[PDB]
């Protein structure tokens, strides 16, 4: 009986191709139509943070994609061009980079290992954090492991046999940028430099028990040997620093510490050092939706999935869905290294959708919508370090942009940044002028979550403040009743003025805005004002919790409260413009309720009104097939939940799941894209704990979909973990824990109480 939940798994062998086209036979692909389409759907991803692989395994050939999260082209990319590509150079925007491919060849003997196996199962196991192979041929049964080992700082793979002397195979390695492969003695090593000067290196060393191990050509052969242990290590000389020029150590260098050794250790010893790492983030959190029925819980997960489209209701399925998002995120973000990209850590690319890269006008901020209340908040280090970094490389674009000049003629203060960004400080594409404001939100955010008063003083509050600076040399002042107000360049029309009325003197508002993706280009759109207000406002917070800057503070508060605000409409929307069109779109984005989620600025608690005219602009954008996304789902489940629509919220998972999810569970835009995967642990943590609106409120509407169900470990703004179950229409069981006793006021079953922490085991 294979478990119900946090289980991935198939009875049919992966689909193993060649990311080179040439490479492959006439109909390798299978089902599919190039070897794209198999990588994204095919693939089970194991990762640590740094280095990962995607895993295609079959009974006659396995294909480990290799990555390593610094392997990008490109640089500082001046023009602000989006040129990329393996060749891209430093003046180019570059895209991340497919590190290698690991090939096994299985053998019985020196022949092709036989396909006429029996009970084949691949699966990735969400509660060990392994990716598991087993199946039976000629009575004896095979077993295969891999990892992404934190402390041993590689992938580990182990294949085993119920019987010794049966394990024999081939081990090549493929590499699409022309790295340079050589076999020795137990190891092959690829290297390469790219254009962009960035070397890179990669070891794998093969260390079986008994048989032979030979090394021809660049190939490598284990024989009739008991197991066999690998170990995958791979560097580049990046260096997440402006001042080095990017360069650190040589990968050479760098793996002559530490791969070797991993490779001589015992392989249980790794396996329980990695599961012991791996459960302590991975079991911080615990939920449990109900109880699928057995008979469609026997289901591989593919199956599941097609039964799930055609009839939604899988509770188990649902949970290893949530549980997947934390475990992709744990799995490609961690303090040390860079933040996720729009595919997390894994590309088979060498020219990917959208460069596989940073993109801030939801994308990169949507892989974090989980890291806060789901209990991986070291994870969120890798967004702010990484944005602190690339600063002084979008100082420099917005220095640049004499469109940014004050009416002095003098550069801008602070910078924003493109809507594309790379690992070199290197901005592309389209400005996306309150982009650093979002930023800015991630960056308080994990200040409310953590209480960390040290990176509140050291590292957020001065990258808080510069951002504020930007602003306030770039808002524009209007005059009483719309005075100055300009929309797509001409003065506002007279039935236009009308809408702008009570619009008072000294009004602030972004100039020449857009609200994403569609309408004209005008003063003040929503999104714009509501991004500037939670910048301005958690700023002032920052520094009076701060003591700092006392004067220049009060002085914000007063430009915060002269920015235009949010309006209800005529027809009782909530206005995504300052003029007061037509709600009645069908249009994909809902950029002006970004104050509902993931901004603080609207509650259903704090401000009804303005929440009831957020419900009806959601309501009426309604739900049509443009609205099918990746990352439509998880952000109009947060909003739905936000908004006291509990099973509205629910219908976005399911809409995720039914038409936005492949077979290994990976999200897809179409192609795959993992802001969906990451962002939709955010929509559903909203459905469970809120603590945006002054205080926690637990599961605040019904779940019709999960009439019974339990949660433990999620946290709260104040650093306040969570636990507590449901049953029919009550909540009961709410236990919260700190580190420090406090005393909350806690929403629940309708009524507002105030409990008493207890300490944090």
């Amino acid at each position: 009986k294979p478990s119900a939940s946090n289980l991935i798994w198939s009875d049919e062998p992966a689909v193993v191709v060649y990311p080179q086209e040439d490479k492959n036979s006439e109909g390798s692909f299978g089902k599919y139509r190039k070897p794209a389409s198999v990588w994204e759907a095919e693939g089970y991803p194991i990762g640590n943070g740094r280095v990962g692989a995607m895993i295609f395994s079959a009974p006659g050939r396995e294909r480990l994609a290799l990555n390593e999260i610094s392997l990008w082209s490109g640089g500082a990319n001046p023009g602000g061009g989006y040129g990329y590509g393996p060749d891209a150079g430093t003046n180019q925007f570059g895209n991340y980079l497919p590190f290698g491919d690991l090939f096994v060849d299985f053998k019985k003997g020196d022949q092709p290992a036989s396909l006429s196996v029996e009970d084949f199962t691949r699966s990735l196991d969400l509660r060990d954090g392994i990716h598991k192979v087993n199946y039976k041929a000629d009575g004896v049964t095979y077993d295969r492991e891999a990892f992404s080992s934190t402390p041993a700082n590689v992938l580990v793979l182990n294949y085993k046999a119920s019987k010794p002397g049966q394990f024999s195979a081939d081990f090549s390695v493929n590499s699409q940028l022309g790295a340079d492969i050589s076999a020795k003695g137990s190891v092959i090593t690829w290297k390469g430099m790219l254009k962009n000067g960035m070397n890179y290196e990669g070891r794998v060393l093969i260390r079986p028990k008994g048989g032979t191990l030979s090394a021809s050509g660049d190939k490598i052969s284990v024989k009739n040997a008991d197991s066999c242990m690998v170990v995958i290590a791979m560097e580049t000389d990046y260096l997440m620093d402006y001042k080095k020029d990017w360069k650190g150590e040589s990968p050479s260098r760098k793996l002559d510490r530490y791969a070797a050794k991993a490779a001589s250790a015992d392989y249980a010893a790794l396996k329980q050092a990695h599961i012991s790492q791996y459960k302590s983030m991975f079991d911080r959190v615990k939920v449990n939706f109900g109880k699928t029925e057995e008979d469609v819980a026997k289901l591989p997960t593919p199956k599941r999935l097609e039964a799930y489209k055609k009839n939604p209701a899988d509770p188990d399925l649902e949970e290893t869905m949530f549980q997947f998002g934390r475990y992709l995120l744990l799995s490609s973000s961690r303090p040390g290294t860079l933040p996720a990209n729009l595919q997390g850590l894994w590309n088979d690319y060498v020219k990917p959708p959208w460069a596989c890269d940073y993109h801030n006008n939801i994308n990169v901020q949507m892989a974090y919508w989980g890291a806060e209340p789901a209990n991986l908040s070291e994870c969120h280090e890798a967004l702010v370090n990484y944005v602190e970094a690339m600063a002084p490389g979008c100082r420099d674009a917005s220095q640049a942009n004499k469109g940014f000049n004050t009416k002095d003629g003098k550069p801008v203060r602070g910078w924003t940044v493109r809507t594309s960004q790379n690992i070199f400080g290197g901005n592309g594409w389209q400005w996306n002028i309150p982009g650093a404001a979002w930023y800015a939100l991630h960056i308080w955010e994990h200040y409310a979550f953590t209480g960390d008063r040290k990176y509140l003083e050291k590292q957020a509050y001065p990258l808080m403040k510069e951002i504020c600076h930007f602003w306030e040399d770039h808002l524009k002042e209007l005059g009483a009743g719309g005075e100055g107000f300009k929309t797509n360049g001409k003065d506002p029309s007279e039935e236009e003025k009308k809408d702008l009325a009570d619009v008072k003197a000294g009004t602030l508002v972004a100039p020449n805005g857009w609200s994403p993706e569609h309408g004209p280009r005008e003063d003040g759109v929503m999104h714009d004002q509501q991004l500037i207000a939670e910048l301005f406002s958690n700023t002032i917070k920052a520094a009076r919790i701060l003591g700092k800057d006392a004067a220049w503070a009060k002085s914000l508060e007063g430009k915060l409260k002269r920015l235009a605000g949010n309006k209800i409409g005529k027809e009782g929307n909530l206005q995504e413009w300052m003029i007061d069109r037509i709600p009645k779109t069908d249009h994909r984005h809902t950029s002006h309720l970004f104050a509902v989620f993931p901004g603080n600025q609207i509650s259903k608690l704090k401000t009804p009104k303005l929440a009831e005219a957020a419900r009806l602009s959601l309501e009426w954008r309604g739900t049509t097939g443009d609205s099918r996304r990746s990352w439509t789902w998880p952000w109009r489940t947060a909003l739905w939940a936000r908004l006291g629509e509990g099973n509205k919220a629910h219908e976005m998972v399911q809409g995720l799941l039914k038409f936005n999810t492949l077979p290994n569970m990976l999200t897809t835009h179409p192609p795959m894209q993992m802001d969906g995967n990451f962002g939709i642990v955010g929509g559903i943590c909203e459905m469970l704990v809120q603590s945006h609106a002054g205080g926690l409120d637990i599961m605040p509407s019904p779940v019709e979909a999960w009439p019974e169900g339990s949660v433990k470990g999620l946290k709260a703004r104040g650093n306040v973990t969570v636990d507590f179950s449901w049953k029919d229409g009550k909540v009961s069981n709410v236990k919260l824990y700190s580190a420090q006793p406090k005393v909350l006021p806690v929403r629940v079953n309708g009524k507002m109480t105030r409990m008493k922490t207890l300490p944090l085991k």
